[PDB]
DNA sequence: CGATAACCTAAAATTTTATTTCAAAATTATATGGGATT
DNA sequence: AAATCCCATATAATTTTGATAAAATTTTAGGTTATCG
């Protein structure tokens, strides 16, 4: 592995045990590495420089600044290999991004109250949209992520006490098709309880449930969310008609939308709305599946002095 | 750097930018190596299944369990340095601990809140102690460390505001003698709220300091905490008066005091306090001073899903 | 008169804290084309 | 009829997510002194 291509191809080979998703993510760096003049180099002729200047490439290029620092870090993994099997002895890409690169990532503003108000009535209303005002409502409800929803079935809802079991998320790519994603430990699975709203959502989904095409993978059947035509929602298929109900929306509402209304965007408000609620971070953490607590901590302000001094007279 | 001993020599020269408590703490790492057959091995020849030995020898000795874990951490580092100038293959501390000992850390128990009301009212009324009563309140009420408190002096306070300025702290060491650490940026600088009774508290130091004798270093004079000879309490200090205070407690109570009640208990019983009583995680950080908002939620108990349901049913 | 409480402190030990991604794996945007509704 | 959604999906992109010890605190041992047994 002299190339800088040869090596990145030495590295995936190397750690192979992974998932279709990643499989096509580190195809996608592979592409870039052998479009750009870095992937011609030899690995012992790369340069502290020489990275930083790629850096500026792939911001040249269009890429996002969250983009080109995932990259980075695959390209810093694949020298630290090249290291340990005596090729390099400095690693080139042992630097901070930003002091090359600016981090204009647009912020992920949650729906307001009035807002997600707003937003739910014109879902009913519309004639069009009105069958995905069940998913959206279960969604602000639960934090579930997309895949997580889709893979939902009636063996992980118990309606006696009123909890959803997430076990495991139901994917699609091209080529494979679906398959089922779980979790190696009893870690990732959680319980989330359902409030009055979303109760009465699973209730009205279950009822309204019509042409199931005959279907089961990795021992799942019977999904809760399906397409037109027959078969299970994927993540993609609600990308896709988000964008459509937010255009929609925009159209005739004067305060448009948050530019990045996606289906996340449920789980990102049902987070914000816990937290300056002031929920246990503990417990939040448990309802949306978060490893790292520091993920969950993100959600909560920061505090000032007045704000830690109002806390500690609040508790005498 | 060829024996393990030359090789942590060299570790530590050429990383020498360190405070003198960790001059002491090398100090007493050397002395091991030193006394133990680990020491004279050349750093080529040192297994895993050799490092492994080594911490057994450790806990045989007597060393507890964080101690050996602390040394090895060290260790490793050292191995890294070899490693990255060609002398070795792979680190031989590169495992986990946990499988080679047992962690039999007794863990720190905090007050519970008729202890505390307990362990004052003896202060107050004991003859000998009752001088240390409101450098006690003051602990239990702000959470300070005890070289932050003996650092405090009058241009630290703020009685019109009623706030504590937190900007340095006050140690003490055998030859050099007192000196001053502050923190690099204003990160480690944080200000804490008076309640009534530390508010009380420092009035009652202010007006009772008597005997001070010309004391300054390092631009901080006029401390509030003394030494019957003139000079300012240290970490020391207060820690064998914590000592002999607990010991005449426990001959005139039933139930003794927690095994580990030293002033660092009372920092641990004020931040349980306020976490169990539900106070913002992150204004809790502020507080305590923590860098890291994972060292303050591990005051913070696990969540259940009974914990979490209810939670989200109180927050409807 | 002795034992030991109380301070002080050198020496020796334990405990509290410190920067944290050596990318995977998900989600979303978009171009296309064939129906359905403007 | 031209134009625009609506769905679905391949393709390409963005976003979410999962200790390489220093520096403090505390314990203890030995001595003096003041207090108590």
């Amino acid at each position: 592995s002299m190339t800088v291509c040869q090596l990145y191809a030495k590295q995936i080979r190397h750690r192979g045990n992974v998932k279709h998703n990643t499989k096509l993510g580190r195809e996608r760096l592979m592409r870039i590495l052998e479009q750009d003049r870095l992937g011609s180099c030899p690995i012992d002729s790369v340069k502290l420089s020489d990275a930083k200047e790629w850096a500026l490439r792939m911001k040249e290029k269009g890429l996002s600044y969250k983009t080109i620092n995932n990259d980075k870090r695959s390209l810093k993994a694949a020298f630290y290999t090249a290291i340990q099997d005596d090729c390099i002895r400095k690693n080139p890409f042992d630097f901070q991004l930003s002091d090359v690169l600016d981090d204009d990532t647009e912020p992920k503003v949650p729906l307001t109250p009035a807002q997600e108000e707003s937003f739910l009535s014109f879902i009913q209303g519309d004639k069009v949209y009105q069958k995905h005002y069940d998913a959206i409502v279960i969604l602000l409800g639960t934090g579930l992520k997309i895949s997580e929803l889709c893979g939902l079935t009636d063996k992980d809802l118990d309606f006696e006490n009123r909890v959803i079991i997430v076990s495991h998320q139901l994917l699609r790519n091209t080529g494979v098709g679906y398959y089922i994603d779980e979790p190696k430990t009893q870690s990732g699975v959680r319980k989330i309880p359902m409030n009055e709203e979303v109760y009465q959502a699973f209730q009205r989904v279950i009822k309204n449930r019509k042409g199931a095409k005959p279907f089961i993978i990795d021992g799942y059947a019977n999904f809760l969310f399906l397409k037109q035509n027959g078969y299970p929602m994927t993540a993609v298929d609600y990308g896709g008609m988000f964008g459509r109900l937010v255009k929609k929306y925009n159209k005739s509402h004067e305060e448009a939308l948050p530019k990045t209304t996606t289906p996340h965007a449920m789980r990102h408000t049902f987070c914000t709305r816990l937290a300056n609620a002031g929920m246990n971070p503990k417990a939040l953490q448990y309802i949306m599946g978060h490893s790292n607590i520091t993920m969950t901590l993100n959600y909560y302000a920061h505090a000032t002095f007045d704000s830690a001094r109002a806390e500690m007279e609040r508790l005498a």
